[PDB]
């Protein structure tokens, strides 16, 4: 329900206390109000009780709305936008912006109509509107609330219970945090077993990308903390089953799935090779076992072990690493690759989803890595008749072995790999912002410990990893659970 | 209103506010007791703030007993005694003594505020709702002078200039406007006057005295704005009401009695000899209640000054200490209200006949040498009242004792007056009148015209209601 001890913890402090955050901290203005939803949420109360920055915030929250509301509403919404907004007799027209940027808004149509728009009021609300906002009590109101985030909040605030999973190197159990109640996955990683099987390069990057990445295709870090035994990462619970467990169990006797629900996982999980793909990420590690459903039937990548940060500049890696009938040619050959490593999983993975089998080998058969190589290398992929016509051509496109031809991330984008035919039925505009109606909806076993690990000790290296590791709190989704549940609700309040 | 100057009452950036915070008076008392606006923020401040919800409401509580009706107060006390006392209640105040417990409701409030002026008080300073009260300090503050109030009609005429009713054009509140002319002020030497009726009326706080609220100049007055008193001076009463039959009724007479003294008491307990109290000085507002006015013969007695001199006042109220040229005390004040009361009952002077005109020479050898007579209009009661108040020597005079008037309201004229409810404004009054009747002179207009006092201010910021609309969080 919630423990007493630890909600009586979550405390607005003095103002005194929060002098050493005030310069310590970033005053970019997309950092604080556009990208940390407690930072939205008090600027947006900031301009909503100052009445020449009404138009603004109006107009701001009603771009947003449209942005996500349904096609049947749309129309009706984008006409009274432009009545309200955008004629200069309105009650709340909008002074502040150009005639180019006004006359654009009227006469626009299509997929990002109102972006333009919608740049141009957050470019003026940076402007002085935000430099009041520095100096009003709600700014410092946010300070209260990142001087709480930044609290000590590690094992001790958690509790494990019940075991969701198990990895290479530890027990992922269900948790609480005690305070506000919400479950947390806790993917615990043991501190000597990770140092005898050298896997902390491995874990890091897992961390470091949960850390920075926010998509709703992508399992979000939380809280990463240390206990003696175990490093912790604590992030989105995902109770629904990876997809491959239910390519199989959904029926035994015919397993696969129907095609429209392969594409609506094909395309969240596409949607989440572009975020990471975006930010210079080369995942790696694309297979059904690591693609998981949640409560409501959605998907999203998860185990980032394998992942590589491309720097500035750099264009390609090296490096074998991956899942054997997974790694592209590129990969296995030992060229350096890019991004297209990825999109080559997605082909097998689409495969695995329709036909209950790999592209390069039939269901339950044993084939060695060095045979099961020279397959992904030499093999033409055969497709049954279980595929449709646009299933086929788009593994066919994914599964082209030279990188050049096959389809996947251009011009900082997948909007072109989007067009395939395909996807004819899928609104991506609402499949991204979280809306369309999943496809099946969903509804373990403790094995006791790990062996021991003899003779490890730890040096003052591995110890600086483990705090280093354990960096805590990571500001937009702790600031999400305390909207969610509740607690900002209750400790912004000013006079209830 | 108006929406000019309404649009000039907006809360400031907090970087405005940095002045106000190392140079105002940090006390708990002033801040969070005396001054509204500081007291609602403390408040809303400390329902916040769980831990010191049992202290807020147990003080929310003694003040709304204290303000109940009789037929109520029994109840409220079982309740406020079970709810905050009980060890075991809920909200048990586990700071008070276990001493102060057993003893409780005067003293049980003193123990509260006690504990409220240590540690929340502390934590009030440290939070948002300081700094919005170093907000409306800082608005308090801005310059509002003539160009604020629009005057619209004269209710009054005075030796120095006319007293205007207007309105503060942001608020929309109705005050009355005293304005005082500079060259008529100063042929007549009046500065002193003026300046003492300033300071007077802008340091006390008292409904049985008219409040200053703001203090400003034109080119050609002084202008002193304060509450404003539609129902007419008490003499105007007297002599209007009934010309057949001119003079109060008794409990009349006895109620604006009652409040003149508390008012009185009020003064004097701050070392303040009002020197002027003559019914044409007690002013009645629409709700017919009374509060004593033009204080510019007001002396201030210092610290360690127990008595004064000078020859100030009105012809027939001067009291005989005051007349002969001796020092004097608070209780010249109670002389004045003798012959007052005295005024009220008979329709006449105890000195002199209406409509017999004695002039300051005869009239003095009289309050001097004169047995004063009682028509049967005064019944034994108001007698012995008036007869306490106009004894001659000062010794044998009821007055101001023991830092207080307990002992005067003791006397039987009073047996039915409530004095609770009458000191806490709450008693119907018995007339509730019909709506329908050199450079040295530059640098003294400067300092006469300090500006605006901030309790009234913070009072009309909150009964206009512009402080529920100025200090909204999320509307
Ligand atoms: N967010 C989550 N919600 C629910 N279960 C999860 C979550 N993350 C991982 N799991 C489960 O936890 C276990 C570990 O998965 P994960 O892929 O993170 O481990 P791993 O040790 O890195 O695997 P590998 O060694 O193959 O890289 C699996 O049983 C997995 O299904
Ligand atoms: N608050 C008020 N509300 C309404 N009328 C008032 C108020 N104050 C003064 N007046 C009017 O002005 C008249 C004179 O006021 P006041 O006695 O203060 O002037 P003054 O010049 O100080 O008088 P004096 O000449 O005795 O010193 C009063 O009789 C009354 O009619
Ligand atoms: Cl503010
Ligand atoms: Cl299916
Ligand atoms: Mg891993
Ligand atoms: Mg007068």
């Amino acid at each position: 329900s919630r423990d007493r001890k630890y909600l009586a913890r979550l405390k607005l402090p003095p103002l005194s206390k929060c002098e050493a955050l005030r310069e310590s901290l970033d005053l970019g203005f997309e950092g604080m109000c556009l990208e940390q939803p407690i930072g939205k949420r008090l600027f947006q109360q900031f301009l909503r009780t100052h009445e020449q920055h009404g138009p603004a915030l109006q107009l701001w929250k009603d771009i947003e709305d449209y942005d996500t509301a349904d096609d049947a509403l749309r129309p009706q919404k984008a006409q009274a936008l432009r009545a309200a907004y955008l004629e200069p007799q309105a009650q709340l027209f909008c002074s502040f912006l150009d005639a180019e940027t006004v006359a654009r808004a009227r006469a626009g149509a299509g997929d990002g109509l109102f972006q333009p728009l919608l740049r141009a009021v957050l470019a003026h609300l940076g402007q002085a509107p935000f430099q009041e906002f520095l100096d009003s009590l709600y700014f410092l109101r946010f300070l209260q609330w990142k001087w709480l985030e930044a609290q000590p909040m590690g094992e001790d605030w958690f509790l494990d219970f019940r075991v969701l999973g198990r990895g290479g190197f530890g027990e992922v159990f269900a948790c609480q945090m005690k305070a506000t109640g919400k479950l947390y996955a806790c993917k615990k990683l043991n501190k000597k077993r990770l140092k005898k099987r050298k896997g902390y390069q491995g874990a890091m990057v897992e961390k470091k990308i949960l850390a920075k990445v926010h998509s709703r295709f992508i399992v979000s870090l939380a809280y990463a903390f240390e206990t003696k035994t175990d490093l912790c990462l604590v992030m989105t619970i995902m109770n629904g089953g990876d997809i491959r467990y239910h390519i199989y169990n959904v029926d035994e006797d015919n397993p696969g799935f129907q095609e429209p629900r392969a594409i609506f996982y094909t395309a969240q999980i596409v949607s989440g090779l572009e975020h990471l793909h975006q930010r210079n990420i080369i995942y790696r590690d694309l297979k059904p076992e690591n693609v998981l459903l949640d409560d409501d039937g959605n998907v999203r990548i998860s185990d980032l072990g394998l992942a590589v940060e491309l720097k500035a500049g750099q264009t390609k890696t090296k490096g074998y690493a991956g899942t054997p009938g997974f790694m592209a040619p590129e990969l296995l050959l030992g060229e350096e690759y890019d991004f297209s490593v990825d999109y080559f999983a997605l082909g097998v993975t689409l495969y695995e989803m329709i036909a209950a089998r790999g592209p390069f080998r039939a269901r339950g058969e044993k084939v060695e890595n060095k045979e099961l190589k020279q397959r992904v290398l030499e093999q033409a992929v055969t497709y049954p008749d279980k595929f449709s016509p646009a299933s086929k051509d788009f593994c066919e496109a994914l599964l082209q072995k030279d990188p050049e031809k096959r389809l996947g991330f251009r011009d900082g984008s997948c909007d072109g790999l989007r067009t395939h035919p395909l996807f004819r039925d899928i609104s991506w505009r609402q499949l991204e912002a979280g809306m369309l109606t999943p496809p099946f909806v969903p509804d373990i076993q403790d094995v006791g410990a790990f062996s021991t690990v003899k003779g490890v000790a730890f040096e003052k290296a591995d110890t600086e990893f483990f705090q280093e590791f354990a960096s805590g709190t990571c500001p937009i989704p702790w600031q999400e659970e305390m909207i969610e549940t509740g607690v900002f609700g209750d400790l912004n309040v000013w006079r209830p």
